[PDB]
């Protein structure tokens, strides 16, 4: 990986803001105003657009598309997959779509807030460049920038490393950044931090493994290409699990709860630069698999299990098996972001056996 000469200035600024905790007039409200949103044609984006309803003055949706008509079509088709016609029609009265092409572009008003979710799809240069285009924009408009990142920028260490925690006070600890997606998210974090260090009002919100809403429709567009869903399908067909695979932690970080939390967070004046918005209730794969089969899962060797996975041509679950055997799993810390959230009267909802059952039936059905 590649780090700036000034990495320590950024680490220091993050760490010190982290220690500030909650000030007086720190939970004071900041109107979202005109809100530029990226990634609105995606999964988290839909729920962000709902979560903003009646908080944003308007929602300017930057959408790359050959023209305005197809851009509307992308946004509306997205919104219609998750929400009711009544609801969506209602959202339209607050939506402007802004058409982009693969961003030296102009916007109808001065933006008060930019929320940068979803990436373009080396993918790293174009994506980082997207983050930078957004930073220039937020600098020109003097806008609070919320950048949406992933906890996976700090989830995998080497097995040799000892210090493997990862909190809202961390940026780089030695972590492995194997995936190009995560590397892009990381470099984006470094760009936004450098921007902040120069005076931008910028927050970074790291998010978890995004799943169906706690309360909404099961459907998730392109769930077929969602590595967690793929692996869960594979494991759900199977009649057992491997030793190193049953121990693996799984978090259901509801898209709706995520979106609700991010939007709450974008309206307070907490001095922290980095936040962790993910479910604080992880549970291991076997515990889940058992809570859903309603039958005790049998534990085969990692060897015999990799045999059975390779026989059924399950490249998908074998890839993650190989990502777990040769890397170490970080201990993620969310204590600060949790405290701030309970100060906003926002809490993570409690997950039920019914919900997990119908969840597994959903995935089994959307695959076969």
């Amino acid at each position: 990986v590649a780090l700036p000469d000034n990495l320590s200035e950024l680490q220091k600024i993050v760490m010190s803001r982290y220690n500030l905790g909650i000030l007086e007039d720190s939970l004071s409200h900041r109107p979202l105003g005109n809100t530029l949103l990226t990634g609105a044609t995606g999964f988290l984006g839909a729920y962000l657009i709902e979560a903003l309803q009646g908080y944003s003055h308007r929602i300017y949706c930057f959408i790359r598309a050959d023209n305005e008509e197809i851009a509307w079509y992308k946004l509306m088709t997205n919104l219609n997959d998750y929400f009711s016609e009544e609801t969506v029609e209602m959202m339209l009265s607050n939506i402007e779509v802004i058409v982009g092409d693969f961003d030296d572009v102009v916007l109808p008003e001065n933006m008060d807030t930019i929320i940068h979710a979803g990436a373009r799809t080396e993918f790293e240069k174009v994506n980082v460049q997207g983050t930078v285009d957004v930073i220039r924009l937020a600098q020109q408009h003097h806008a609070r920038l919320i950048y949406v990142s992933t906890i996976s920028v700090g989830t995998y260490f080497d097995i040799d490393t000892e210090d493997v925690t990862f909190s809202e006070a961390d940026v780089y600890k030695g972590q492995l950044l194997t995936s190009p997606y995560t590397r892009s998210k990381f470099y984006s974090e470094l760009k936004v931090l450098e921007a902040v260090n120069n005076g931008l009002d910028g927050r970074i919100v790291r998010v978890g493994n995004l799943t169906s809403p706690y309360n909404g429709r099961w459907h998730m567009r392109n769930i077929k290409t969602n590595r967690f869903s793929m692996v869960m399908n594979d494991l759900l067909q199977l009649d057992c699990i491997g030793v190193s695979m049953a121990e693996m932690p799984v978090d259901f970080s509801f898209v709706d709860t995520t979106a609700r939390q991010i939007v709450a967070l974008a309206q307070v004046n907490t001095p922290q630069i980095i936040y962790h918005v993910l479910s604080p209730n992880k549970m291991p794969v076997k515990s889940l698999l058992e809570c859903v089969k309603r039958k005790e899962i049998e534990l085969v060797s990692d060897e015999s299990f990799n045999e059975i996975l390779q026989k059924q041509d399950m490249y998908e679950t074998i890839g993650l098996t190989s990502v777990d055997r040769e890397q170490q799993l970080a201990m993620i810390d969310t204590t600060l972001t949790l405290k701030i959230m309970n100060h906003i009267s926002e809490k993570w909802p409690t997950i039920t056996n019914n919900w997990l059952y119908h969840w597994a039936q959903y995935i089994k059905t959307i695959f076969n």
